């Protein structure tokens, strides 16, 4: 996250770090037994970490916790990432309290102007790189599909919408991906392009999560 800043300790109790040895992507508990990521985060193995802040130190709140099952969405292009989403069953049930705790899927799509919160520890430079130890966070509108389809033409499917400023200055960025955006209480999207790291012109490209929810009610179910 570029131009954000830190979030609260335990604040947002439903994002989860994905771990391969190290963090490389970002997600969202929405129910205690399963994540929502991006597709283009999938690995074969991952651990999931929940109640984190510093994820770089125990702290004392964290739950660490294997996937049992990664099931990307079966129309995920790695190309021009449409449908790029992902659902993963953890091990065990996460155990559920102040900081560790869920977020609403949506009942509608957002409305252009809607004020989110994006989050992560991904890059927070425009010009070199810093990884943070601790959590980041940006309050950022959805843009309108026009603004994000001149942004990037010929690429925004229908399963995309964006978020923030077209400006610059504000945006997820390297190993965001994955995370949450958040709005009006109601998981709205996932980090899916987040490579434009706050430069004029190309905001943040996420999976718009209303248009999933019967797919995710069905494989929680299926998986069950
Ligand atoms: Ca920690």
């Amino acid at each position: 996250i570029v131009g954000g800043y830190t979030c609260e300790e335990n604040s947002l109790p439903y994002q989860v770090s994905l771990n391969s040895g190290s963090h490389f992507c970002g997600g969202s508990l929405i129910s205690e037994q399963w994540v929502v990521s991006a597709a283009h985060c999938y690995k074969t193995r991952i651990q999931v970490r929940l109640g984190e802040h510093n994820i770089k130190v125990l702290e004392g709140n964290e739950q660490f916790i294997n996937a049992a099952k990664i099931i990307r969405h079966p129309k995920y292009n790695r190309d021009t990432l449409d449908n790029d989403i992902m659902l993963i069953k953890l091990s065990s049930p996460a155990v559920i309290n102040a900081r560790v705790s869920t977020i609403s899927l949506p009942t509608t799509p957002p409305a252009a102007g809607t004020e989110c919160l994006i989050s992560g520890w991904g890059n927070t430079l425009s010009f070199g790189a810093d990884y943070p130890d601790e959590l980041k966070c940006l309050d950022a509108p959805v843009l309108t599909q026009a603004e994000c389809k001149a942004s990037y033409p010929g690429k925004i499917t229908n399963s995309m919408f964006c978020v923030g400023f077209l400006e610059g200055g504000k945006d997820s960025c390297q190993r965001d991906a994955g995370g949450p955006v958040v709005c009006n209480g109601q998981l709205q999207g996932v980090v899916s392009w987040g490579h434009g790291c706050a430069w004029k012109n190309r905001p943040g490209v996420y999976t718009k999560v209303y248009n999933y929810v019967d797919w995710i009610k069905d494989t929680i179910a299926a998986n069950s």
